């Protein structure tokens, strides 16, 4: 929670000590809300869900899929997004996704049963058969969406982004795979409206460049103003900028 409002600091522009009590709470309750809901989710009837719940701009992906030309879809760990999963895989079918090898392997066990049982295809980031991103990089030459949670990965291999206005890393990988297939890259916000969940597909980030840090940046910036625009919905508990890093975790990277 701490650093929960330490991040909300970045996120609102103030010093961390003076961040509104009430948006950390709502934070918190976001949160919450997204742990009870993940609980139930597989429970619940996911065509009802699927026909009732809308997304903005929807209509961005679905050209992509006509096109022939695959698609990313890339968004920060806000709202929802195991309902966009569900929403996605009831108005368009079944996408795959990585998932990071948590300990024990026994939960690692039940997350993927958990999300397959949404009707997703996971992939282990690691100890898999293959490795990954040629199984993805087959799913966007086969003309399917991917999502990736897209705006932390504080390892040797994440890309130095500004987030904030202050430096984090990334994943390469929406870049990488949109740049080595030609599949559009669609930034994704999922944020909880009311009782309900607000998603939205951003315009497609141009990969012109082929340049991985740039486009990642972009993508960035839009991830920075969609919680800028949600804060509360924002769960990011974990560190996310190099600053709050130890000296040692500093050097990980
Ligand atoms: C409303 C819309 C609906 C939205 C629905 C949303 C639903 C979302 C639900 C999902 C829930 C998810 C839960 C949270 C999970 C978050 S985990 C985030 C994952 N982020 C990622 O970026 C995943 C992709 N990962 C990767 O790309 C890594 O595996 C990489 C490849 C970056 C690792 O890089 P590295 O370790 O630095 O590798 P190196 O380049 O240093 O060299 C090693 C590998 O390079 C690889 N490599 C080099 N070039 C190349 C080369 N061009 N393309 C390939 N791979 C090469 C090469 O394969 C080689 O391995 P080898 O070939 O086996 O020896």
């Amino acid at each position: 929670p701490e650093q929960l409002r330490r991040n909300l600091a970045r996120v609102v522009g103030k010093p961390p000590a003076d961040v509104p009590d009430d948006l950390i709470r709502a934070s918190l309750a976001s949160y919450a809300r997204y742990w009870r809901e993940a609980f139930r989710l597989p429970a619940m009837d996911h065509g009802r869900l699927g026909e009732q719940l809308d997304v903005i701009d929807i209509d961005h992906l679905w050209s992509a899929l006509d096109a022939g030309r695959g698609a990313v879809l890339a968004l920060p760990h806000s709202g929802n997004w195991d309902m966009a999963g569900v929403w996605l895989v009831q108005n368009y079918g079944p996408f795959t996704t990585v998932a990071e090898r948590l300990k024990p392997e026994s939960l690692y066990r039940r997350f993927v049963e958990y999300r397959e049982s949404l009707g997703f295809e996971v992939l282990p980031l690691t100890g898999g058969e293959r490795p990954p991103f040629e199984v993805l990089a087959e799913r966007l030459t086969d003309n399917r969406p991917i999502c990736l949670m897209a705006e932390r990965d504080l390892t040797r291999s994440g890309v130095q982004v500004d987030f904030f206005g202050e430096a984090t890393r990334m994943p390469a990988g929406p870049a990488k795979l949109a740049i080595e297939t030609g599949a559009a890259l669609f930034p994704v916000h999922c944020w909880f409206e009311g009782d309900g969940w607000g998603m939205r597909v951003y315009p497609e980030l141009d990969t012109s460049s082929g340049d991985v840090t740039a486009i990642t940046q972009a993508l960035a910036d839009r991830f920075a103003a969609n919680i800028a625009t949600y804060p509360a919905d924002w769960h990011m508990l974990q560190p996310q900028w190099i600053a709050d890093l130890s000296d040692e975790r500093r050097a990980r990277l």
